[PDB]
């Protein structure tokens, strides 16, 4: 038993992280088939970020601008686009290592494993959730722009997200691999607002299960309540609404621990309205929302992969 | 900015891992050079596991009795034995994606990295750290066993970890490579105390200092202590006893945030005499002791490996 925050092992992703350098700017890239994908802001000078015109940058460059580096292995450039706001360059190599993958955009509430990764050499591994305003909240210092968040299913690699900046609250924004921003952001370096952040309901329900199914269960309590009734306490509380989708989602956890969803609701309401007195669940003192029902089902079933 | 906890890159590690069967019992094995690593509780059966002589139950096996498959791959078996708790099984094959390793036996506090494992086949990545009481917190399902914890520098894997058993309190033991359990534990099915746990002081420090660095920082105070009368607090808490080693160990960040150790001590005695008044630090609304000095030092410099 036990649970813990676990990262998707990277050993597939590792061998795709590469090095761009265009000028005075070095980022990472992700190499796969014979396509480098970075964020187009590496063709930026330190007074370009504040209000870029990125065509007119880009037109400045030709394919030998563009130095990648794989370990020292290096790649030639023989082309290069740009889409939405990542750079693609096409390179004369195929990436041997390159994975079966697709590209996916997640949405709010899902999880995804970080690989932050400098100058094209991987640092570490960890798990973070796309937060219902499309922020998440990394450990990206400079130099991790074009490091790449991703899930795994057996031996696909599904990546999902590319680092591209920090906001004004120390959150973290990015793209997908089609390099469309998660939520409102531009790649610009600007004042920008992420707007109210909410807690993944379905979430801190899933990790309620994971702590009954852990043995961590001083929380269930003798109520019941309703979706209707279990909504306005989310409502005070800047917890998303339930529906019956994620009753539905939470239907395995539910039958695994014969808990009723809404008398788990119940549950969640009481810790909502009167604190945890103190207390811990799984090891937190905090009502966790960064694992999906589908991670808990994971953890506690020892789903493999490779 | 940002501060998360952050497993190592685990690639290296999975090119390692191996299954092994020994009759009905298959668990995780490490392959490195010509030589499989596992415990040697592949041997037993679930009557064995009560009270079982080693020895004798090592005799009834020849080398065709252990069955090794890497991946589909499959590995010959030329010998065997048996050193302290670790079964090694020598194969006719080195294993060809061995990395530069070492075997380390760690100190209570430090940390490393969990490649959790089923089946020969990686699951997730962690981090824990070995708790004073020389058990880790980790997520561990029945199949885990001879899953290895390891920390990298550069490009040298030290393995410091091979997973064993569970405890009667959801807390996990094992030994180091060499096949010595950590602490006082031994590998039967019995009841067994792990004893008073404490809490790692130098590595709540280190995390102070990573929020003051992350600019969380409301905790700071007005006051100063001394060693000895910190240690008073420390008992109390049941907090290891801070020694000129340890501050010493905090230069690093001490000189970075300009906060003397003895200031931050301070600064700890009041949250611990206090409590943190329903805030959080790094998102914790606990005082996190996972985290060692060189960790906290790594994660906001940006080291790289490969
Ligand atoms: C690429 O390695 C870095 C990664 C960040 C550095 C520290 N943490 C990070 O995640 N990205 C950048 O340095 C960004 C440069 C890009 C160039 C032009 C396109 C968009 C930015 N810049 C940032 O992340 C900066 N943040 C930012 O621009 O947010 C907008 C803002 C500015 C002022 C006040 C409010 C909001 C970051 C602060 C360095
Ligand atoms: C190998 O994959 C598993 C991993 C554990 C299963 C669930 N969590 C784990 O970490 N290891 C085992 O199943 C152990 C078998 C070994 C065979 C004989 C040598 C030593 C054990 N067994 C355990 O981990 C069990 N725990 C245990 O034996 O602790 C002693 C104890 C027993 C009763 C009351 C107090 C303490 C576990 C409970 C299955």
């Amino acid at each position: 038993s036990g649970f813990r925050k676990m990262a998707f092992p990277s050993g597939k992703v590792e061998g795709c992280m590469v090095q761009v350098t265009c000028g005075t700017t070095t980022l990472n890239g992700l190499w796969l088939d014979d396509v480098v994908y970075c964020p187009r802001h590496v063709i930026c000078t330190s007074e370009d970020m504040l209000n870029p015109n990125y065509e007119d940058l880009l037109i400045r460059k030709s394919n030998h601008n563009f130095l990648v580096q794989a370990g020292n292995v290096q790649l030639r450039v023989i082309g290069h686009s740009m889409q939405n706001c990542v750079l693609k360059l096409k390179v004369d190599t195929a990436n041997p290592k390159t994975p079966k993958y697709k590209f996916v955009r997640i949405q709010p509430g899902q999880t995804f494993s970080v690989l932050a990764c400098y100058n094209g050499s991987p640092s570490g591994v960890y798990q973070c959730a796309m937060r219902p305003n499309f922020t998440i909240k990394g450990s990206f210092l400079n130099g991790s722009c074009g490091s790449v968040g991703f899930n795994i299913d057996y031996d696909c690699v599904s990546f999902c997200y590319m680092h591209h900046m920090e906001l004004p609250t120390g959150v973290h924004a990015g793209t997908d691999l089609e390099g469309n921003f998660y939520g409102p952001f531009v790649d610009r370096q600007t004042a920008q607002a992420a707007g109210t952040d909410t807690t993944i309901t379905v979430n801190v329900l899933a990790w309620l299960y994971a702590a009954v199914i852990n043995g961590d269960r001083w929380f269930l309590n003798r109520f019941t309540t309703t979706l209707n009734d279990f909504n306005l306490v989310a409502m005070k509380y800047n917890y998303e609404p339930l529906t019956q989708d994620h009753v539905d989602i939470l239907g395995p956890l539910s039958a695994q621990t014969g808990i009723a969803v809404l008398d788990m609701c119940a549950s969640l309401k009481e810790l909502l309205q009167n604190g945890m007195n103190g207390r811990t669940i799984l090891g937190s003192a905090l009502l966790e929302d960064e694992f999906t029902p589908f991670d808990v089902v994971r953890q506690c079933s020892g789903v493999t992969f490779q």
